[PDB]
């Protein structure tokens, strides 16, 4: 199975500055409840952002660069090294990743985030032509979820 795993605001702004626009602890849970147990792969960029691998899933990262070694991180090279992964595997980021990748996934686990945040990196643009809607939630909020946001589980026609 291979899905993308994606938090976009209103314009599709993933990213600002090697950083997450937003402070969002549901989203976190939400990450942590599909991919545990899982595989994550993401571009150099993305990971070096987030500085460490994540727990108890696999990580896997995608770059040219054959001295690349982090413990806890396995290596490919290539876009077609991702089919060869077994079990339920997440596109994680960032924006090149997910341009390479987001005509090829099964399904797409978006979180929405209600605001117009600045941003430089960006989720590509997709229609609901394409996607059926799978499962539709609104995240609930309050005193440490500040921003209106919304799961969605978009399948492929
Ligand atoms: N929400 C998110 O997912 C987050 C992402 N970001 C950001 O993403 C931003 C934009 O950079 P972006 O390009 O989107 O980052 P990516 O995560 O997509 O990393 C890009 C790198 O991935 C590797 N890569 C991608 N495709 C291939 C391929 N086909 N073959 C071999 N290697 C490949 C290359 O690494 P290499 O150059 O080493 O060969 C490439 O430079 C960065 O500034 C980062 O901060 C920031 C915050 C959050
Ligand atoms: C959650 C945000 C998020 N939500 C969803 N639904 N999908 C995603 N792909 C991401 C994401 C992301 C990027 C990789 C990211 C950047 C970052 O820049 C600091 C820190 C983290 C991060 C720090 C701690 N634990 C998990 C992830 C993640």
């Amino acid at each position: 199975t291979l899905s993308i795993l994606v938090a976009h605001d209103l314009q599709r702004v993933i990213g600002f500055e090697n950083q997450l626009p937003w402070h969002l602890p549901n989203d976190l849970k939400h990450v942590k409840k599909l991919s545990t147990g899982h595989t994550l792969v993401m571009g150099r960029k993305t990971f070096e952002s987030i500085g460490k691998p994540l727990p108890n899933r696999r990580n896997v990262v995608l770059t040219s660069d054959t001295s690349f070694n982090v413990e806890g991180v396995d290596v490919i090279h290539s876009i077609e090294d991702i089919y060869q992964l077994p079990g339920h595997v997440f596109i994680f980021g960032g924006q090149t990743l997910f341009e390479e990748m987001i005509d090829k996934v099964d399904d797409m686990y978006i979180t929405v985030i209600e605001g117009k945040f600045r941003g430089d990196t960006f989720f590509p643009p997709y229609t609901f032509e394409d996607w059926e809607v799978a499962s539709s939630v609104e995240g609930k909020l309050d005193e440490k979820n500040t921003i209106p946001h919304t799961f969605l589980h978009l399948i492929r026609k």
